[PDB]
């Protein structure tokens, strides 16, 4: 405001601040909601009841922030990236793939076909397929347990 701005106060308590050049407008509604339009054309919406912030960008990107500290990025291509309060990051793809990265480095990938791949904190991987669950071990063996219950151990060369 101090530098050439304008402040508008409505009788109901809604306030609107406009920059001198008009490129920044902030509306603080009577119910606590806020709409803040920036010069870069991003628009920030705060919803007071839900305590949620939604940022929209001109390229279609959207960011959501929730009061439990969860944050999300919604990319124009349909990708969603969620950072949970425990700092796990989960990426969801339009084709149904989901990948979660835990703070200890564990990666959990769920594939569109229902298969699952885990890379443990140890760097060893385990896959769950329709026909078997298979796991790598640090001694160089690979163990496969098939759907019929048989267990196969392949030893390293």
């Amino acid at each position: 405001l101090p530098d050439g701005g304008r402040l508008v106060v409505f009788p109901n308590g809604t306030r609107k601040e406009l920059s001198a050049d008009g490129q920044t407008v902030k509306v603080m509604f009577f119910n606590g909601d806020v709409k803040h339009t920036m010069p870069d054309q991003r628009v920030i919406y705060y919803y007071a009841e839900a305590q949620t912030t939604h940022i929209t960008y001109p390229d279609g990107m959207e960011v959501l922030q929730f009061p439990n500290n969860q944050t999300e990025k919604h990319f124009p291509d349909g990708r969603k990236e969620i950072t949970f309060p425990d700092q796990t990051v989960k990426t969801l793809h339009p084709d149904g793939r989901e990948e979660s990265v835990l703070t200890d480095g564990t990666i959990i990938q769920l594939n569109p076909d229902g298969s699952k791949v885990i890379q443990f904190n140890t760097g060893q991987r385990e896959i769950h397929t329709a026909d078997f669950k298979r796991r790598e071990y640090p001694d160089g063996t690979v163990k496969t347990v098939y759907s019929d219950g048989r267990q196969e151990t392949q030893y390293p060369t």
